[PDB]
């Protein structure tokens, strides 16, 4: 394997972290290959769940808890902290909230959150590498509570970063918020990618194509598939009661990705930097409710 940039994995990984039996587990938690049979039973279906009030309460709770866990991770970002250490804090924070860390053993993913440094687009596996001053790093958190998953991510600065890093992260955040502003009943899922790419392109950035936003509720990833690039073939129209994510991955250079030998880590083929932000959204009548929003501060961590 020829690496695309300066990043390398730092092994060994500490042994898989257990989750006390008292915490309710998703179907895939105990599957030998971490396959989710409830998800697989809906593979290739484009029909979107309309959530009940019970479902909405469940989503509101789990998404609030997920935000709390992301905030825990935010507090730990500093030079010299390893991504495994962030993951350990995340793991314990989920457990403290009587939640299962959704990524853990999801299709055999070995950790409890994804840590995506610099050229890693998404699905970076927490390991022994200490964060370095100048790095940018995304932590993507998902929690499972009472049958419901809640999912968000933010990109962070490690110490002082360069102008390019600031522009990339700022622009990525803007793409997400411009797409969210457009969410309301009657809007086609395929429109969001038009908005996101318009803004990314205007700032000299490209939009990752291989990874998309997604339905989430009783399943971790489900209909609708939500591309972040222009002129996509996404199936569906937003309706009150739909829950899904928007999670644009944006790059300094080209949009092409490839995966490391670990089967997870997705990196820019050109080794330039990528950034991502993500919210879980509920479509209402005036627009939408940002379920994973901060409740106690106006802005994402990188501005604050
Ligand atoms: C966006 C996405 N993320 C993950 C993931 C996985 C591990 C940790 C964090 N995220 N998985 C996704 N999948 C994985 C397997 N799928 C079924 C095909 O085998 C599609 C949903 C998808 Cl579609
Ligand atoms: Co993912
Ligand atoms: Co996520
Ligand atoms: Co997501
Ligand atoms: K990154």
């Amino acid at each position: 394997y020829r690496y695309t940039g300066k990043l390398r994995p730092h092994y060994p990984l500490m042994p898989t972290r257990p989750v006390p039996s008292y915490i309710q587990r998703p179907d895939y938690a105990d599957h030998p290959l971490g396959m989710s049979e409830s998800e697989q039973a809906l593979k290739g279906t484009s029909q979107i769940k309309l959530l009940s009030s019970e479902d909405i309460e469940g989503m509101r709770l789990v998404c609030r808890l997920a935000r709390e866990v992301l905030d825990v991770a935010a507090g730990m970002i500093k030079p010299g902290v390893t991504t495994e250490e962030i993951d350990h804090a995340v793991h314990l924070a989920c457990i403290a909230r009587n939640c299962y860390p959704s990524p853990l053993n999801y299709y055999n993913f070995p950790k409890s959150c994804c840590t995506s440094v610099n050229e890693v687009i998404c699905h970076g596996i927490p390991d022994r590498r200490p964060l370095q001053e100048g790095d940018i790093v995304n932590v993507d958190i998902t929690l499972y509570r009472n049958g419901y998953h809640g999912d968000l991510n933010e990109t962070f600065f490690v110490g002082e970063v360069d102008d390019g890093a600031r522009k990339l992260v700022q622009t990525t955040y803007e793409c997400l918020m411009q797409a969210i502003d457009a969410v309301k009943p009657g809007v086609r899922y395929r429109e969001l990618g038009n908005i996101i790419q318009k803004h990314a392109q205007a700032n000299g950035f490209s939009v990752v194509r291989s990874y998309c936003g997604h339905g989430i509720h009783k399943l971790f990833h489900t209909a609708p598939n939500v591309p972040h690039y222009a002129k996509n073939k996404a199936v569906g129209v937003m309706k009150s009661g739909h829950v899904f994510t928007i999670e644009p991955m944006i790059c300094e250079g080209g949009w092409q990705d490839e995966t490391w030998p670990d089967g997870w880590t997705a990196v820019t083929r050109d080794g330039k930097r990528s950034a991502q932000f993500e919210h879980t959204l509920l479509v209402t009548d005036t627009g939408c409710e940002i379920l994973t929003r901060r409740l106690d501060s106006a802005r994402p961590h990188f501005m604050s």
